[PDB]
């Protein structure tokens, strides 16, 4: 029921040294999904303009960002295209492989890891403050399925039992135990504001408790 991959060395190499280099700005991971949130809400617009049955799915294009103290989540909740199970095993739908050996190698000439974005591998920052991330994901053609990976070198892929979502992508951080400050809606608004001025989908902060 559960299907367990190897990461390619290479992406398991990105994911060690976002896991275990020293970099204190690690607020760069949320300007990194909402900007994967909007590309995905672009391909549904366009996909739409000339097929307009690929919204009956949910006419909605939106980004929600959901905090949980409880159970130290950060949640981003997108309507966009969403990604088949082909596109989950496939490096997220993104070409990982090249773009984290040409990331590595900038790093290596004194780039920052702020520009992770530049090559097309932005999602890994996401390590920066969670200890495990859970992808959930539904795309017209396909079923819904869930990604998830701690690092170590793996991740599983399985179909998804949860709130059916009718189509998009959730990303649920499990977060660091030092890095709660991600949950605070100042911390939250401080960095939608600083990074995301100009996505072109409404971002709703829900509010807890
Ligand atoms: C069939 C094609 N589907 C998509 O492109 C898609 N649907 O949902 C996507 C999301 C992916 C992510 C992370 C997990 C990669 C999100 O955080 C949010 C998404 O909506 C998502 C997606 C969005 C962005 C990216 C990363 N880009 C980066 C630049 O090169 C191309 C890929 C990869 C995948
Ligand atoms: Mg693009």
């Amino acid at each position: 029921e559960v299907e367990t991959f190897a990461f390619q060395a290479e992406i398991a190499q990105l994911m060690s040294l976002i896991i275990n280099t020293f970099y204190s700005n690690k607020e760069i991971f949320l300007r990194e999904l909402i900007s994967n949130s909007s590309d995905a809400l672009d391909k549904i617009r366009y996909e739409s303009l000339t097929d307009p049955s690929k919204l009956d799915s949910g006419k909605e294009l939106h980004i929600n960002l959901i905090p949980n103290k409880q159970d130290r989540t950060l949640t981003i909740v997108d309507t966009g295209i969403g990604m088949t199970k082909a596109d989950l095993i496939n490096n997220l739908g993104t070409i990982a492989k090249s773009g984290t050996k040409a990331f590595m190698e900038a790093l290596q000439a004194g780039a920052d890891i702020s520009m992770i974005g530049q090559f097309g591998v932005g999602f890994y920052s996401a390590y920066l403050v969670a200890e495990k991330v859970t992808v959930i994901t539904k795309h017209n053609d396909d079923e819904q399925y869930a990604w998830e990976s701690s690092a170590g070198g793996s991740f599983t892929v399985r179909t998804d039992t949860g709130e059916p979502m009718g189509r998009g992508t959730k990303v649920i951080l499990h977060l660091k135990e030092d890095q709660t400050e991600y949950l605070e809606e100042r911390r939250i608004k401080e960095i939608v504001k600083k990074h995301s001025q100009f996505i072109g989908y409404p971002i709703t902060l829900f509010v807890e408790k």
